[PDB]
C-alpha cells in the first residue's frame, strides 16, 4: 500500500511574522486503481479545517503523488504544538496517522564566529570565509551571507551536527575571489536569539 | 518479503594495506517457512567464491537475519570495481541483487586548513579548533585529531557537503579548554593516503 511522509515548516518561515510557515503531508505510490486519498488535520488532537490539498502528479514510475498543505501559526509551532495528518485510502486498511512538532527542550542561543581563510589558501584563486555557529538548540536554523547590505550567495552550509553537550553546531563556507566590499557578514536566524536574528562580520 | 542491504568498506580500510576492507550483504525479514538463502557474489559481473557467509540469526521479532562478508582488495575498490550481492530465497519471486562501488568520477585531492579560535570565543571556557577539508572527491574520507602524537577525542566532524564545483568539503571541530594540535586526513587522492596540518595554540 501507499506511504506517507510528514514534513515540518522551513526554519526561516517560523521565525519571521512576515513569512508563512507550513506543514506538508506527502503521499507517495498512489495508484491508478485506488487513486482517491482523503486528509484530516489535527492540531494537538483538535481537528482543523483550513488545510489545502495540492494537485496530484503522475510520476514516471506510473505512481501518483498527492500533497496536502496546512498553514501553521508561528507561535503554535514554536510553543511545541503537535500536527497530525491522517490519510485515508481504500487500498490502505486503516487510516495512516503521522505527527510532527518542534523538538522538545530548552532553546539555546547560538554563538556565531567568523574565521578568515588560512594564509595557505591564498595560493588558490578562491578563499573560504568560515562562519562557525555553535551551541544552539533546537537544530532548526537559517544561515545566510551578505556584504554591504546585499546578499552573497556563493556559500554552502553544513547540516547541524549534534555536539557532545547536546547542543548543535554547523559551519557555513563563503567562497570569495581572493581580492579583499571587503566586509562580509554571516547572518543567523534561530528562535533563541533576540529578534530571532544576529549578524557577525568579518573584516577581510 | 525479505530485504537486502549492502554496505561498503570503511573509508580507512580501503586506504591502509594493514587494514582489511570488506563489503557486507545483510538479509533481513527472512521467514521460518522459507529460511534457506543463497548468496552469489560478483566482481564487475564475474562471480567470485571467497565470501564468508555467517550462520542465520533468529531475531526477536521471529525473523532471520543472514549476513555474508566479502573481503575486497584495496586496489580493486579504489580502481572502481563493482561488487554485486545476489540473494536467493524461496519466498522471493526473483533473486534480489544489490550492487555497490566507490563513487564514480575523477579523484580530487583534499586541501586541509587549520583555523584557530575566534578571539571572541575565549570569553567562554572552551574554544574550537577548526579543520577545513575541501575540494576532495570522492566523499569517502577519514578525519582525526591528535596532539603531541597521541589521539585527541573531544572532536566532531560534519558530514561531507557537496560544493558548487562537484567536489566535497567538511569541517572538523576540536574542543579544548599540549599546545600543538594536528588535524589528520586520509583520502585516496593524498600521497600515502595521509596528510597532517598542525595548529599552535
Ligand atoms: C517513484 O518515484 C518517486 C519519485 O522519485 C519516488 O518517491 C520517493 O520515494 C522515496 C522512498 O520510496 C522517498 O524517500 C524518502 O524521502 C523522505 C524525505 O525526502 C523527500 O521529502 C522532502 C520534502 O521537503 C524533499 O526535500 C526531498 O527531496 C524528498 O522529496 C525521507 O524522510 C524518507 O525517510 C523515511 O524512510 C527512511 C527509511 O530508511 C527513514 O530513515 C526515515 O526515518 C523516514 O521514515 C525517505 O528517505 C522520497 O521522499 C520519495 N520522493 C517523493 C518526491 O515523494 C517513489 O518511491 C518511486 N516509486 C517506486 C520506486 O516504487
Amino acid at each position: 500500500g501507499p506511504s506517507v511522509f510528514l514534513f515540518p515548516p522551513k526554519p526561516k518561515d517560523t521565525l519571521m511574522i512576515s513569512r508563512t510557515p507550513e506543514v506538508t503531508c506527502v503521499v507517495v505510490d498512489v495508484s491508478h486503481e485506488d487513486p482517491e486519498v482523503k486528509f484530516n488535520w489535527y492540531v494537538d488532537g483538535v481537528e482543523v479545517h483550513n488545510a489545502k490539498t495540492k494537485p496530484r502528479e503522475e510520476q514516471y514510475n506510473s505512481t501518483y503523488r498527492v500533497v496536502s498543505v496546512l498553514t501553521v501559526l508561528h507561535q503554535d509551532w514554536l510553543n511545541g504544538k503537535e500536527y497530525k495528518c491522517k490519510v485515508s485510502n481504500k487500498a490502505l486498511p486503516a487510516p495512516i496517522e503521522k505527527t510532527i512538532s518542534k523538538a522538545k527542550g530548552q532553546p539555546r542561543e547560538p554563538q556565531v564566529y567568523t574565521l578568515p581563510p588560512s594564509r595557505d589558501e591564498y595560493l588558490y584563486g578562491d578563499v573560504s570565509l568560515t562562519c562557525l555557529v555553535k551551541g544552539f538548540y533546537p537544530s532548526d536554523i537559517a544561515v545566510e551571507w551578505e556584504s554591504n547590505g546585499q546578499p552573497e550567495n556563493n556559500y554552502k552550509t553544513t547540516p547541524p551536527v549534534l555536539d557532545s553537550d547536546g547542543s548543535f553546531f554547523l559551519y557555513s563556507k563563503l567562497t570569495v575571489p581572493r581580492h579583499s566590499g571587503n566586509v562580509f557578514s554571516c547572518s543567523v536566524m534561530h528562535e533563541a536569539l533576540h529578534n530571532h536574528y544576529t549578524q557577525k562580520s568579518l573584516s577581510l
